Parts: C-alpha cells; structure tokens; sequence
C-alpha cells in the first residue's frame, strides 16, 4: 500500500484518467440509405475506389441537402483522389445557410482493408480533428467493413484521438478541445451499432494500460502499480489480492523475488478474479510481466541500443492484464473464470541486487542459475507461471515484453507467440484475427533446451550460445508449466510506438477477444 | 560466525559443503604389476603407450592371472587398437572363474614420459569410462612410467574429475553411484602406496576450493566464506580470527575496506593459523584475493569480455588458500607455522560504493588514488599484504585472480608468478613442479613504477599508460611488502575451466607443496 | 523414466553377446539420449565383435535433432572403428522419413 | 628492382643518412683518478646519493679554480639526485673560457639498470639539443659495468641522433672521464657501431610504407650488403612460387608492391663453428588485410612498424658485417611484404599452403606475420643451421603481458634461449622468457587444413602464435622474439631499433 | 603563483623531502610605480583560483 519515498516530491500514485474526453461523446448510428444530414462540426466520408489505383472521389452516400449534395456531386469531386490517407476539408453552406465543413479521407484502391490500412485512415482523421476546435465530427463510411473492423475503427479512433496530458504542466495544449458528439453513418446500421459500445470499452482498456504504461517508473512503481490494480478491481467489482514479500517467501518465489531485491519498492504480485455468474466452463490464467523499471540490474542496460530510457515500458505486460481486466469487468463475459497476475517489481542496481551467477529456486523448487541480470522477465514470469498453474486453470496466457529479439524477429508490427499448445495458440490466432492486433506463432525450438542445461543448476535462465533469444526465454519459460495448455506473447518489440512516442497498450483487445471468444 | 544478512528470507545463509564425498569411500589398493593382475569385477583399465611409435598398436605387458584374460589380451586381439592419447575401448569377456569381467585400456600416446596435461587427458579418457556405468569398482593397471609425483596427480585429478557437485541441484539430480573400490597395480607399488592418502587430501583441498569457488556469489559472500573458513577451521583444530569492520577501521585498512563500501554484506577477513607441533622454522603468509562477487564497482563490468557472470569466481585465490589450510591442517608439517589470510569482500555498485577518483588510505598510510574501481583485488591484497608483514613471516605468497591480462599472456594453463625475491620465486616453481599445477616466472619491471605516480596521492592504483596490467598490479602490490621475501600468483587465467563449465581449485596443491616440501 | 535403464529386447542368434545384452549387465547403462556404450567381445565363433547401444532418450517419438543426436553419437563409434560393418539394431520407434533422415545423417 | 609506383611523386626508395652527425665525434676516455679538465663545451657528473633523491656532492678532483667553487658542496646542496633530473649552469672557467657544468641525477640505486640508465642519458640528450656545443664531457661518479657504459654510449648517440630526412649543431668531441678509463676504451667503437646498426634499423621503422615498401625495403637490404661485403640474394615472386612459399605469397597477393624475400650472409673467414639464421617479420605496412585494422586501439598508424624485425634483422647485419665476428656464418633473413585490402587480396577463410607442405587455414588475416614467417622459417631451416632465431613485431598481446619494456622469447631449446637471455643482459635490450604452452596446440586443430593460422578459442595469442610457429621448425633449434609491444617508443614517437643490440650479442658471443 | 604551489593535501609517504619554496620575489618592470597594484591582486586571484582547484 504505501509507495516508498525518496524525497517528499516523489509522487505517491499513479496519476490515472478513467473520465476521458473520449467516455463524453455521446454517440450516434444511422443507416446510410436513410441518407445524411450534414448539418454541424465535420463530416467525413471514408472513400475507395475499388480498382483503379488512386481514383476519383465518387460519393455514394444520399446527402439529405441539396447545397451538400451539389458541392459533391461527382464532378466536384473528381479533382480529389482516394490514395489511402489522402484528406481533403471542405467547407460549404447547406440549406438553412449554415456553414458547414465536409471531407472525406481516402481508403485507398483495395475494398478490404487491413487492419494497418485502417489505422493509417483514423491516422488522417485524427489529424483532421486536431488543431481544429470541433463540436461534433460524423463519419459516414461508404467503405466495406465488418462488425470488429468497425469496432477497430471506433477504438483506433478513441486511442489515436486521446491526449496524454497527465504529466502536462506548464505545455498543456491550450487549444484543445474534445467532440461532444460523433455521428456515424453505415450500412446495415443495427448491426454495426452493438460494435459502438464495445469499441469504447476496448478503447478504454487500451488507454488505460497506454496510460499504465506511459507513466513514468517514478511514478509507476511496483507498489502504485499494485494500488492502481486494486482500485480498478475496486471499481469492477473483481477479487483482487497483493501478495506482499512475505507471503511471496511464504510461497518460495524466490526467482521473482531475487529480481526485487534492488529496488527500494517491495514486490508486489498482483491477482485479480473475475468469475462469471453462471457455471464456470472455463478458468484462465492471464500472465502479464510486471517489471515497472528494467534497468538491467548489474547487467546494466549500457550497450548502445539497449534504450535503457524505454524500460517504464516492461511492465506492458502487466498493463495489458489490466487492461483487459477492465474490459472483461465492464462486459462481464460468462461461464469464465479468469484471473489476472503479474509479479511486479523493479530490476535495479543496489548492494541488495542480485547477480550475474547467483543461483536462485523457483517456486516449484526449480534452482536457476543467473547468467544474466537484465534477463529478469523470465525469472518473474517464472514464479508467476507456478502459481498460474497452481490456481488450475485450462488455460496459462502469459504476456510480456520480453526479449528484444523481437524486434529483428517480427518487428514492431506483430507481437510473437510461443506455446505448449496448437489449441490455445489458434485460439490467440483467432483473437489476434478479431482484435485486429496481430500476433504471429513463432516455434518453441526444443533443440536449443540443452542450452539452458545450468552446471551447477537445475536450469540455466539465458542461452550461452543459442542468440535466438525469444525462443530459448519461452524454453525456459516452458519448464514452468507442467501440465496446461500454455501461451506467451512476446510483445517486446510491438508495445511501444516508437514513431508516435507512446505506448499502444498491446494486447487488451487481443486478450479480451480471447477471453471473450473462448 | 556471523550473521549472513539477507534481503529476502529466500536468501541463502551459507556455502553449502560437502565434507564427505563419494571419493572418501572409495578404497583404494595398490599392487605390484610383479605379482599379475587380478581381473574381477568391474572395470579394469590398463595405461598403455606404445613409446616412439605415434598412435601405436596396444600391447599388453603385464601378466594377468587369469588364462581367459591373458589369451583374450594376446598380442594378437590387440593390434586392431591404437594407443592415440586420450583414446579407450571396453572389452567384455569370461574370466577363468567363469565370470563376465569388463576391462579395457586407455592410450597414453607414444611420449613414455606424459606431461602434467597428457596425464589430464588421459584422467579425463578413463572417467568417461566411470561415467554412466554402474561401477562397483575401478581397476588401474600403470604400463606406463610416471612417478610418485605424476602418479598422485593421477589419482587427485581422477578423485577431482570423478566428483560431481550437485549442491545446487533440486529437480536435475543424476540417477550415478560411484565405485566403492580403486585398484592400482603399478611397479614398485611400496613407493607409490604413499601417495594414495596424499592425493586424496590433495582432491579434496582442491575440490573444497572448488565448491567455493564454484557456490554462486548469492551462498558465498563475505559473511557466509568468513563463516566457512571458520568451520574449516573448527574442524581441522586451526586457530582463526575473523575480523569485523570494527577492528579493520581500528587497523586502518582503507583500501581493503574502501572496496566493500559498496556492498551489503561487511569485509570480513580472515586468519588462520597452522602452528607445527615442534621447533617453527618457517613462518609463511598465504594471502588470497577474496572478492566474493567482482561487479566491477561503478567500472562496471559492463564492456564485451569482462565475463561478469563468472565473478563469483573472484576468491579463488582465497579459496585456493582455504583449500591449502584443509591439506596443511590435515597433513600436519612439521617446523612450520602458517598464516591463511584473505581480506573478503564483495565489490558492488551502490550508493555507499568507493568512486573512481577516490583517494583512499591503505593500513601502511600510502594514500592510494582510485583510478578504477574494477582494479579492486590489488587494493584489498595491499591491506592484506600489510597484516602479513606485521605477522612476521618468511614468506608471503599471495594466489589471486587479479587481472584478465593473463588470459593474453599465459592463458589458461599456466598461472603467473611474481616477486621481490628469487629463493621464493623458485620453490614457487619447484612446487609448481612437484604439485603439476602449471606457472611460470613473469617479471616485475621497474620501469613501469613510474605510470603509478599519483599527481595527488602518494600512489596510483593502475596505469593510465601501462597495457602491462600484471605486471602494473605487481608493481602496485610489491609497494606493501616493505622488507619480506613475496611473491604473487596470478591465477585470474587459470582459476575457471571454461570448456568444464567448473573452478579447477587451482593453487591448492601448489600452494600446499610449497608448504610441505620447506 | 528418463535417464532409463538399457534393456535390449531382440533376440540375437548369439549365445556370449546374449549374455552380454541380458538385462543385469544392460541395466548399468542409461539411455539418455545420445549416451553410448559399446564393448569388444568374442562370439559363439570366437569371432571379434563389437557390440553396444546409443540411448535415445525416454520420448518414444524422436525429432530430427534427437536423431541427429543418435546418429552423431553412432557417428563417433564409427570413427574409432577399424571394424567391417555397422549393424545398427532398432529398438525404437521411427517412420519411414525418420529412418531415411537416419541413414542421410549417419 | 623498380618500386612501382601509383603516382609521379611516389617514393621510390628509402633515404637513409650512413655518416649521422655521430660519426663525427671524437671520442676521448681519461681515468677520473687523474682529475678533471674544464677547457669547453659542457661537462655533465654523472652523480647518485646511495637518501632517496638526496643532494648533489661531486667527488672526482677538478683541475679549476673558479669552477671547484660552482662544484662546492654547499652549492650543489641547492640540487638533488632523482633520477633524471638534472641543472646546467654557463661561466667562466679558469682562462676566462665560456664553459658548462652540471650534473644528472642517477637516482639512489646502487646499480643502474637499462630504465634507469635511459633516463640520464635521456636528461643528458636534452642539454644537449638546447644548447650549441663544441664538446660534451661526460664525468662517471657511479659504477658501470662496461656493458651499461657501452649501453650509456649508444644510447646517447642515437637519442642525440635526431632523424630529419623527412623534413623540408651537434658536439665534434665527447669526453668521458670513468674510473679504470682503460677497461672501457675499447667499448667505444662498439658503441658507435651498435649505435648505427640500431640507428639504421630506427631510420628503416620511421620511414612511412609509402617510402618503406617490400621493393624500397629490399633494395635498402641489398645497398646495405654492397656496403658491408654481405652475400645477398632478394627473392622475387617467381622464385617465391618455385619454392612453394603460398603462406608468405598469401599475404603479399593483396599489395601493389610484389614480394621480396631478402636473404643476407655473413660467412666468418675461418673455420664456421655456428651457422645462424635470424628471421626478421617484414610487413612493410599493416592494414589488417580484409581483417581490416579498424577496432579501436588497433593502431593502423602505426603499422608501417611492422617491419621492425627485419630492420632489427638488418641493423644487426650491420653490426656483424662491421665487427666481422670470426667462427660464424649468418643469414639474414626476411620474407619482406605488405598486407593490404584490395580485390587480390587473400580472404578470410582461405586455406593456404606453406613450403614445407602443410595446409593452413587463414582465420584472420590480420594475423599475417606468422604466415610470413612460416615460409620464412621453413626457408631458415632448410639452410641447415645450428639455431635459428625469429624477431618480429607478431603480436598486439605482448602490450597485455610483458607491455613496452620487455621483449618477448619463446623456443623450442632451452639452450638457445638461454643465449638470447644472456644476449639480453649484455646488449640491455630487455627480453623475458615466455612458454610455449603445448596445451594449447590442439586449437590449432582446422577442421578442413592441417593447421589453423589463430585459435579461435585461446586469447593467449602471443603464446598462440609460438605454436603456430613452431609447426614450421622440424628440428633445429629455434627462439623467437616478440617485439611487438617493444619495438614503439610510444613516448618519443619513434622506433627504438629494438633487437638489433641484442642480435648481435647474440652472434657475437656464441 | 598557481603553477609554482605543489596541492600535497594528499600525500603522507610521498616527498617533497626536496620542495622547498622561495621567501622573496623581486621584479623590475617598466612604470613600475603602476604595475605595483597588479601584485596584491593577483595574489588574490591566485588563491581564488588556486581554492577552487
Ligand atoms: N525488457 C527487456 C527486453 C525489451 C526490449 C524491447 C525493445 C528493445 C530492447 C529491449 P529484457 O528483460 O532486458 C530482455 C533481454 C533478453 C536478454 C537480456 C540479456 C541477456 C540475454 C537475453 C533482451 O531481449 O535484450
Ligand atoms: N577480478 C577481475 C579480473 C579477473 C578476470 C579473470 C578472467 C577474465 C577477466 C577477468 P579484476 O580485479 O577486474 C582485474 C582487472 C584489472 C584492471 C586493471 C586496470 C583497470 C581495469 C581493470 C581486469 O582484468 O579487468
Ligand atoms: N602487426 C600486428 C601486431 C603489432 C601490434 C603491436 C602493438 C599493438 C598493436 C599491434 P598483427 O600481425 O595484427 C598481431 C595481431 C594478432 C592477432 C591474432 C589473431 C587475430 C587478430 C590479431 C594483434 O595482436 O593485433
Ligand atoms: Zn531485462
Ligand atoms: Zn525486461
Ligand atoms: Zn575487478
Ligand atoms: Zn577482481
Ligand atoms: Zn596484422
Ligand atoms: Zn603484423
């Protein structure tokens, strides 16, 4: 509970928004071939042209006035082109001679986009309403998309719209200005409308582990980390217990908490429940890596590209439980019992640290000889994946920013999978189909096992050879679940938007639709 | 005895040892070859070369009192085999009793006299041949030459090669059983008889080392190796001496105590004392580097080849002196009265850390500025090396892992020996000989004395021009050794097996030799 | 039971390497995979022979790097043999792809 | 043969001055018993206090009024004795005569050693660059054996020898004054011949590879035998290739500069008792090869020193061309090449073939000295020697073990590295033995050729490449010195001409 | 002044058995009468400088 203090200006808590500008719109779905009214804010129509690579802007929609109607009409148009993020702003009077401004964003040649081709479309939308003080914006969609594409549309636009301010303070935006409103107009509206809700609760849960994971190690650390878990299980309702460092000794994690042992914060593991109110068909287990700041321990994080400064990030994992958390509370999924744990805790430099060499026993009495410091994720998740198991669950999801590998594996794009089970991991196939966060299925290579064949230890934590490290980590972590379907998401190299400078709060929808689908 | 502090209650309170090794059970028995070789039940191996003729047929010399033995061991079966070194093979035949008895043969080349290493290989050859194979008993036929000297060395480097440590070992245990009988049959046997005992004190000092060395710098701190010490001393009737900070402050041991600034466990040094029973002759101070874990301090050992995983391995000079006090304490010489010193520490990066720059006061009152806090082991040997002197003692030999330089001028074979003084140089040598632990004489050159003129204190720790760093270490030690014959052991190249994956307990033996053969 | 005892199941047309295979002499041997033992003996012909095993593990299905493992332990006998001929005697479980990437290996 | 040449203005050979200005000094020894003349020029005690840096109190007697008083005691009191360290003051003698006295500081210590020694000649060279001279004077008030006063001599001479042939004064009279002046004159001329054959060596390392390539380097070699009488034969690639020399050939196949095995002999006039041949490495440039010199402290600037052996090599035929040592047949030998990138060069990788048959695998090419004097060695030996002795700058580890002072000796005889030893201490060109550790050799293990050129696994590279050598030596005795840490006077910025003192010891007394 | 003072705060076994300072400094300068006022100050700035280092 009582976050530890350097100086009386180290903050206390995690600064959290769960009221976003986003929470006040109030949304609204129509049918298209009721035609659109264009009356206030902004109104933009997505547009492709199916075939011809870079097209006239033709638009379809019936716009319920004449002025609008006369301004699009096709000839009007056609001086635009649809290329994929391609934006254009016009501004007109209507009927009852109001101003209004009208667009449309280009959605590119191919009638089916991909989830990066969509991104890339709420990307210009985003910057359509950015340093434009709107009241109202209306997309009216004269593309083909699917109920979770829409849904992806609708929390992509949340996500990307959302303006971290929290850490703001004399470089506020001083111009900022939220819509009240968005209207969307679609075909097939009534179908479309259940992905409404849905989008913004998906929205939230990835905002809130972006903002988890944002937060600075200042002001995340184990121990606030740990009190913002309680609070939210508080607000939905969820069993939630911290495991302190004495019952952690009590249960004999001590590779969890030989990773602790520097830092000035005392481990805490987070466990939240939610149980369904019917029977129970099926138990999870979601595992999130927890390590609020990753400095490397002896093992500094010193080598050039090592982005010591990014390590607020390693707790992506456990943001990403969280997250999810919050969207199974808020949609209360049935017949599933899940819980949420992430052993969290600081891997610093200290007297009390742990080191190159130590030998260390896990909780299922597994000793691990340490070769390296800065591979302190897998000794977390270690005991984390002994104690999933305990808990008898059908399945053990664990996710983590674990291995830069990843990034010269999959890149920043596709978070990787690993897994003891052909079940469990189509099944995060599927979700990564549905959440539209992609996720691709890596091998757990058995052959590079007899690296982690420790002299002195039961098992050595790092590979002294083998360099194909995101495989030898999920080696390793394989010798911690002994008889349940188990998946691990290496999210390493995609939690993080580099580009953007933020976080992208990776894996909440992936892990919701997992849950939610199973 | 002191506690070990921990940080978690998971944290280990002492070096776990085995006093009693499967290799104490093994009785052993030599036979004169005059009287034929007795061919029952588990394995006999002959040592055959074939002298001048490289990879040679196998010729069998001896007699064998078994007609079956003999006949299936003529000339004729022997030549499809050659005597490369390091080679064997199994046979499998029926004895005159009508037994199945399994012998074979290990090729000791064609060089009739083995060096130290040919015999290692040769050792290494015969244990794959204990190893996975359920032995009762290991029957040794010498058709080779060596003598007493080489022949100990065979059975101290069999005993060492054959044990297997398995203290931290939980759920990876081998399910190995070792032979409960050594058969030897050599010429003259009455003179090598002697040897017998002598090698298995000489394996077991040496695997004692070993185990220090090899505990990880979690179990083998400070305070749990002072504590070890102290229980070696206990058993072995040594009059020892731990001292606390208190008494180290009290003795102005600055630069000893500058190093374990840093770390959470306090210096502890320690002092046993081997007396004769008659007339003392000689007084010797055996000094051991002991930094229990080698971090670097805030020169991290953070730069590619500084292998700071391997680190625990930084006492090993103490440990090789520990392993020395075993076989003197069990071996009781006579005349002598030996002084066992290391100043323990562990070298860490933290707040209370000694800095790079510090200008710091060794117990002589030589103000020493630190120019790299990774250059620790000489500052703590420069306090020690003061103790020693004002013990009073002929000698002082201190045995440490001081600089990686030695890894580029004498590798891992050969140690490097420094000194002031040409006497003690040579029995070092001559026991280099006798103990077949391999060193070789490397100078002290005055003129690098000057690049450790300190502008502000009355001496530099290292070079700032000087690559030499051995040399520039023996400099910088001989500067604590006012007026007493002392030579110095660089064991930082040889200390580690790197291909085994184990400590060699290097030292002890020599060390002991030098001991006993004064 | 990994780490298992050695236990030869086939018959061979050999009285002495019958003897030598029998379960008390081939229980001192384990199969970890790759572990190997082999013996030079004298058969019903007082003919030289050389007979042993090559553990291969306690999985009933190998992968390819595990018969890699096999072979490269087969391999290491071989080179050491001044013999005539290998008889490699399977007393595990492999397709016909398996054998094939055997035989290519070895 | 005609260096090529990329441009008009390339070198085309090496300047050398023969007739330095320390040739032209008369050299004058007078038993200090008999006092001391202050005449002209400067006069410098060579004084030590056996008090840590004490004061200065000159003993000799001194044959002037008015300069006994500068020498006083209570004067001198004002200046101490820390090695080095010294003061030079201007006057006015007996007869008005404008005259110089000082005094260097030779330390506390008994007995000087070559360090120490150095410094005061070093301290003396100063004065003797900033002030114009007619004649220095050189008092000894400490003891020297006649070795370390020859070693005070050409120490002085070629310290005091400033190299100006790549630019766009000096005393015409040394005196020395040294109790038993008898014993010593003769080490006089010795001196001076050790101070060219060691000058000579320095002025071949300092020349640029520009100026000093394989076919500047040779031609120097075969100028220099003309001068001294040598038999000499330069073997040109086509000969290389008939003697099957495609390690040395290897390294050689990437420089513009074709290779050039230089092969010198001094045959004594009467009966050949010993019959040596010293081997020195000659890359006449560096670059690494595809191995490229590109880690830091690699030091590619300074790779032009890397035919500091065969200059070693050279200055010593020098010295035994000049001192005609009787009983002794030497050969001088250096499979002479530059190591470069270019598409000709040999890769990383390749698996080369040395004379004597054996198939080498190349694991670096920047480790090419041993792949020179493989070829060279299998060359040595086929001259049927009594010894031969190997000199080369071969490995950047002799900084990590012996650093900048000590040579490094490895062989394969006892015997004749105990004569190096010895030629060590009486040359003062400091030398340690290091062992070849057979433990080692089995990395040296190709899986593809009969032998690597590096280990892949053991750092001890200095000793690694010993062994490596050693495969090229079936059977005669064979030392070889690694000057690699040695050869550089970091310091000063120049050679040291290392080795040429000690190699000629060598010849000389055995 | 700065460069001629040896910082010794540090030693203890090292000597300075030799360091021995002057007690007199004379000058003859031009206008001296004006370049006098120099002196006092730079023995300030000396020890100003001579502090911080
Ligand atoms: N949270 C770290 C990886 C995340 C990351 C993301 C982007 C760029 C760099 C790093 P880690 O626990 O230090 C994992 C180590 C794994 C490791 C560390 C040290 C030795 C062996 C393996 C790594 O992949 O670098
Ligand atoms: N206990 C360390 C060396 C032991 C060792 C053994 C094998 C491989 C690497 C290292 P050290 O005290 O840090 C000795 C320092 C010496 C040194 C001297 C001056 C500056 C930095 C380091 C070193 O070799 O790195
Ligand atoms: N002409 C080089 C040594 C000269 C030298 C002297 C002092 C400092 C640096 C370099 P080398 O042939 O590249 C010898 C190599 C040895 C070597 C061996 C195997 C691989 C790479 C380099 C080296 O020590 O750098
Ligand atoms: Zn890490
Ligand atoms: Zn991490
Ligand atoms: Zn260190
Ligand atoms: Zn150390
Ligand atoms: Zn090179
Ligand atoms: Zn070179």
């Amino acid at each position: 509970s009582e976050v530890p203090q350097v100086v009386s200006l180290d903050p206390t808590s995690i600064p959290i928004e769960y009221n976003t500008p986003i929470h006040d719109i109030k949304v609204q779905v129509y049918d298209i071939k009721g035609g659109c009214n264009v009356e206030e804010g902004l109104t933009i129509f997505l547009v492709n042209n199916p075939g011809k690579e870079n097209g006239p802007v033709k638009i379809s929609s019936k716009v319920n006035d004449k002025q609008v109607s006369e301004f699009l009409k096709d000839e009007n148009m056609e001086k635009f082109n649809v290329k994929l993020g391609t934006s254009k702003h016009f501004y007109m009077f209507n009927d009852n001679k109001n101003s209004v401004a009208v667009g449309y964003v280009g959605c590119g040649s191919v009638a089916d986009l991909s989830e990066a081709d969509m991104k890339r479309v709420v990307l210009s939308l985003v910057t359509m309403l950015h340093d434009n003080k709107l009241s109202k914006l209306t997309v009216v969609f004269e593309i083909n998309v699917d109920k979770n594409l829409f849904r992806f549309f609708l929390e992509t636009l949340f996500y990307e719209y959302m303006t971290d301010e929290r850490f703001k303070s004399t470089d506020k935006n001083v111009n900022m200005e939220y819509i009240k409103h968005l209207g969307v107009y679609i075909n097939n509206a009534d179908t479309y409308k259940e992905e409404v809700e849905k989008a913004r609760v998906y929205y939230f849960g990835t905002y809130y582990a972006s903002q988890l994971i944002a937060a600075p190690s200042n002001y995340c650390n184990p121990v606030s980390l740990s009190n913002a878990a309680v609070e939210l299980a508080q607000k939905l309702n969820l069993e939630y217990k911290i495991l302190g460092v004495k019952e952690l000794e009590e249960l004999k994690m001590g590779a969890y908490l030989s990773v602790g042992k520097g830092s000035m914060y005392p481990n805490k593991f987070i466990h939240l429940t939610y149980k369904s109110k019917g029977d129970v068909k099926k138990k999870i287990a979601l595992v999130g890596k927890g390590i609020t700041f990753d400095s490397g321990g002896y093992n500094l994080k010193a080598a050039p590209g090592s982005m010591i400064d990014l390590m607020k990030f390693d707790m992506s994992g456990c943001a990403a439980v969280l997250g999810c958390a919050y969207c199974v509370g808020t949609l209360k999924p049935e017949n599933v019992e899940i819980h949420f744990l992430s052993a969290v805790c600081e891997n610093m430099v200290s007297k009390n640290s742990y080191r190159p060499g130590d030998i260390i026993t896990a909780s299922n009495g597994k000793t691990i000889e340490v070769g390296n410091t800065d591979a302190e994720g897998r000794l977390t998740l270690a005991d984390a994946l002994v104690y999933a198991e305990k808990l008898g669950v059908d399945y053990i999801v664990d996710i983590a920013t674990l291995t830069g590998a990843m990034l010269y594996s999959l890149g920043t794009s596709y978070a990787g999978v690993f897994g003891n089970n052909e079940e469990l991991i189509n099944k995060i196939l599927q979700s990564s189909k549905t959440s539209n966060e992609p996720v691709w299925w890596l091998p757990i290579i058995n052959e590079y096992r007899a690296t982690l064949n420790s002299k002195y230890a039961d098992i050595n934590q790092i590979s002294s050879s083998v360099k194909a490290s995101s495989i030898v980590a999920s080696l390793f972590l394989k010798e911690f679940v002994q008889n349940t379907a188990w998946a691990h998401i290496d999210i390493a190299g995609v939690s993080w938007n580099f580009k953007a400078r933020k976080p992208k709060g990776f894996g909440v929808r992936l892990l919701t639709e997992f849950v939610l689908n199973d």
